[PDB]
Formats: C-alpha cells, sequence, structure tokens
C-alpha cells in the first residue's frame, strides 16, 4: 500500500472557496508596465531563475529592486506574480511595484519595493534576545498572512528575509517557490535550500502544507540562538536528515514513517542508524546563553517535530510565552 494522505490542521480549504481564478495561476493574464519607467543602478546578486538589481524609478524618483528573469515556464511567472498579487498590503510581505518585459529580449522583470537590507551574515550576530523574539514575531505576522491566504512560501530562510535594522522593518521576499495549498494535492519535494528542507521533503511525503514552513522557520530560530549556521549542516539531502536524526533522535522519525506509511529510500536504512532525541542545552555555550531562555527552548521544540500535524500553525507560535514582551509592546 502507498502513502497514507494528509490534510493542513488550519485553512484547509480557503482556496476552495475562493473563485476558480484566485488560485488557477495558469490561466492569469500578465498586466504590464512601461519598460522605460526604470533605469538600473546596479547589481544587487542571482538566483536560480534570475539577476537582480537596484533601480530607479525615474517618474517618482523611488528605489526599487529588480529582479530580470531567466528562461522559466511562463506558468511558473504566473504562479508568483498571481501569489504576490494575492498577497499585496499583506503584513510584512514584499510589495510588487510592477511587471515590464524588454520590447527587444523580450525577458520579464518584476520590480520589487526596495529594503534597505543589513546582510544576515553580518546583523544576527548584533541582535540582542529581544531582537530574535521582535524579527520573530514579524516572519510569523507574515507567514500567518500568507497561510490564511492559501499559500505556503515553501522557501523560508535567512536570505529571504530583508531586514532594515534602523527602521525596524521587515518582509519575507522571493515567492518564486510559493504555491497554493490544495487539500489532496501532491507537491515537488525538490524546493526549499538543503538546511531548511523539513524531513517531509528529505522522506519523499508530497502531501505537504503550510506546516514545511514552520520547520523552516524553526531551522533560522535555531541558528538565530545559538549563533550555529547551519543549525543542520548535511552533505547532502541524505545526510540533511541523519543530521536532525542526531538531534531529534530516530525514534519520532520511524514513528512519523510508521503513522504516514512512507516508502524510505534504501540509501537512508544504513546511514541513518539510531540516536536519542538530544536535549537542547549541549547547543549552549557562554557566547550563545544570553539568547536562550525556557521559553525560546519550548517554542523551537513545538517547531522543529518530524509530524509536520503536530508542529505549531503560525498563529500558535505567535501565542507563545516567548514572544510576552513583543506582544505587550505592540499595545
Ligand atoms: C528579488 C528576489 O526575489 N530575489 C533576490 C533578491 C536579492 N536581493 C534583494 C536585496 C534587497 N535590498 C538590499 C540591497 C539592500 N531587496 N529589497 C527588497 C527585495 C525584494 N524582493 C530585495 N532583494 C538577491 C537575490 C535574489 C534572487
Amino acid at each position: 500500500s502507498g502513502p497514507v494522505p494528509s490534510r493542513a490542521r488550519v485553512y484547509t480549504d480557503v482556496n476552495t472557496h475562493r473563485p476558480r481564478e484566485y488560485w488557477d495561476y495558469e490561466s492569469h493574464v500578465v498586466e504590464w508596465g512601461n519598460q522605460d519607467d526604470y533605469q538600473l543602478v546596479r547589481k544587487l546578486g542571482r538566483g536560480k531563475y534570475s539577476e537582480v538589481f537596484e533601480a530607479i524609478n525615474i517618474t517618482n524618483n523611488e528605489k526599487v529592486v529588480v529582479k530580470i528573469l531567466k528562461p522559466v515556464k511562463k506558468k511558473k511567472i504566473k504562479r508568483e506574480i498571481k501569489i504576490l498579487e494575492n498577497l499585496r498590503g499583506g503584513p510584512n510581505i514584499i510589495t510588487l511595484a510592477d511587471i515590464v518585459k524588454d520590447p527587444v529580449s523580450r525577458t520579464p522583470a518584476l520590480v520589487f519595493e526596495h529594503v534597505n537590507n543589513t546582510d544576515f551574515k553580518q546583523l544576527y550576530q548584533t541582535l540582542t534576545d529581544y531582537d530574535i523574539r521582535f524579527y520573530m514575531y514579524e516572519i510569523l505576522k507574515a507567514l500567518d498572512y500568507c497561510h490564511s491566504m492559501g499559500i505556503m512560501h515553501r522557501d523560508v530562510k535567512p536570505h529571504n528575509v530583508m531586514i532594515d535594522h534602523e527602521h525596524r522593518k521587515l518582509r519575507l521576499i522571493d515567492w518564486g517557490l510559493a504555491e497554493f495549498y490544495h487539500p489532496g494535492q501532491e507537491y515537488n519535494v525538490r524546493v526549499a535550500s538543503r538546511y531548511f528542507k523539513g524531513p517531509e521533503l528529505l522522506v519523499d511525503y508530497q502531501m505537504y502544507d503550510y506546516s514545511l514552513d514552520m520547520w523552516s522557520l524553526g531551522c533560522m530560530l535555531a541558528s538565530m540562538i545559538f549563533r550555529k549556521e547551519p543549525f543542520f549542516h548535511g552533505h547532502d539531502n541524505y545526510d540533511q536528515l541523519v543530521r536532525i536524526a542526531k538531534v531529534l533522535g530516530t525514534e519520532d522519525l520511524y514513528d512519523y514513517i510508521d503513522k504516514y506509511n512512507i516508502e524510505l529510500d534504501p540509501r537512508f536504512n544504513d546511514i541513518l542508524g539510531r540516536h536519542s532525541r538530544k536535549r537542547w542545552e549541549r547547543f549552549v555555550h557562554s557566547e550563545n546563553q544570553h539568547l536562550v531562555s525556557p521559553e525560546a527552548l519550548d517554542f523551537l521544540d513545538k517547531l522543529l517535530r518530524y509530524d509536520h500535524q503536530s508542529r505549531l500553525t503560525a498563529r500558535e507560535a505567535m501565542e507563545h510565552p516567548y514572544f510576552y514582551t513583543v506582544v505587550k509592546d505592540q499595545a
């Protein structure tokens, strides 16, 4: 027999109750702006499917980010565009300002609001216990929102979180891997960065949901409070599961495989071994202890579970004692 099906615990049928056009991105017709409104200033970087630049909108003198796409399936472009338009105005979601195409090259480019970001590989070592909780709460506003809107980001990692520390401003960016959740749908597990991949991606369980973003968010939190980046440091997708197993133990892993009747790749049988569930204290030391508290550890534990159904929802996470001070300070 095959795998046991699964449904999202919350926001299960949000897309089913929406008109077809909300999620049927394949039938989406793109609204194109004028390319001459933008002049590229400098290169910012690249991705698997793009080259990103800093630009100037000459009509209003505003600073923007231009994501010029490499060859990608029109439906994958429509998907990102649709999700971005659907999430517009949502708490801490990047704003899609425009969509332009080169008349000659025929290359599409997405125009985004600019975030004056402090690179995470410099900012994170300066963050206080309060800063981590404050910014963890801001990602949760973004995740609860996109989830409530029937969308999973599927690529939550430090690189996709743009923080302007001077203005305490956070934006969850790059929605190019995001999908619409539909009960019963089997998704592609070849998503996310190795270090942030949930156990469900590693064991090849396709009927995953929003809970996948909660794992990634746990990996982020673990790296921030322990100053251990990456927290689960796999050599490949097989070793990545071994790294999680060495912390969370093999017992709960085989219980998870049992529960959903998962066909495990024979390669795993000889590498997974037998490992006990570790206590979070073994990651605590004198240079990180000021960031670790019993609240942080209780919150972390409730995120980093093999069983996606047992992880906290973004809304449940926002109610954790870890955020009591942030919640009081926002009133
Ligand atoms: C565009 C996308 O989705 N990807 C992406 C973005 C960047 N870089 C950045 C950098 C900054 N601000 C830094 C310069 C101070 N901003 N601000 C807003 C966005 C967005 N969206 C953004 N993106 C690099 C590589 C990729 C592949």
